[PDB]
């Protein structure tokens, strides 16, 4: 994967991979993030991968070529997940996450999250492969009714990583709904889990949004 590094200010000892939304790149999300915050997010000690998913068809997009990191049938969460694209792309991120292992960091000090389709790509790398990471956050994300997520967790009896979601109350892409339904199922299933819910705010990223995010991810990685 082709992916934009945002360093730490000094001696890097954790990683925050934060995985981009349907059609965009991770230079995209970065300077996406930038425009909302009005400069860049950074930390002193964390840098940050935003890798970019491969070119590929989408079949909402009638097969088109996207910046997708999976398939989906339809937007909604009441159809089945294209479990084989996302197994493909969980062997890719899992060669990310290995090659930071790689460099001196461990696992317990890796956090994945994303925006729409990479926060759900970050909960079936982290609740199904790699459930040791030190947390993992998802905004305006939902998982499909009877996910392989869903089913992993009830086969899990280990310790399971906290979970920090966002969601906007007025988004009309992907519903608020969805979004609660997959943070009770996962609550249900023995995550801890944040869950913020931000009146007026539709599909997109915001300022408090982000600021929040920014306060529970130094939480998880002093």
């Amino acid at each position: 994967l082709q992916r934009c590094i945002v360093s730490p200010a000094g001696r890097h000892s954790a990683s925050l991979i934060f995985l981009h939304g349907s059609g965009d790149s991770g230079q995209g999300l970065r300077m996406w993030i930038k425009q909302v915050l009005n400069q860049d997010l950074t930390f002193q000690h964390i840098k940050i991968i935003y890798p970019t998913a491969p070119p590929r068809s989408y079949t909402p997009m009638k097969g088109g070529i996207s910046n997708v990191w999976f398939d989906r049938f339809k937007i909604t969460n009441d159809c089945p997940e294209h479990l084989e694209s996302i197994d493909v792309m969980c062997q890719v991120l899992t060669d990310l996450i290995d090659e930071e292992v790689k460099s001196g960091i461990k696992k317990n000090r890796i956090l994945i999250g994303g925006f729409s389709m990479g926060g759900c790509m970050a909960m079936h790398l982290a609740y199904r492969n790699h459930q040791d990471v030190a947390g993992v956050f998802a905004l305006s994300s939902f998982l499909n009714k009877a996910s392989a997520v869903y089913q992993a967790l009830q086969k899990s009896n280990g310790v399971l990583p906290e979970l920090f979601q966002c969601h906007g109350t007025a988004d009309e892409l992907v519903l608020h709904s969805w979004a609660e339904e997959t943070n009770s199922m996962l609550k249900s299933l023995g995550v801890t889990t944040k869950f913020h819910s931000f009146p007026n705010v539709y599909h997109e990223l915001s300022k408090t949004e982000l600021d929040i995010l920014k306060l529970w991810i130094l939480t998880k990685l002093p």
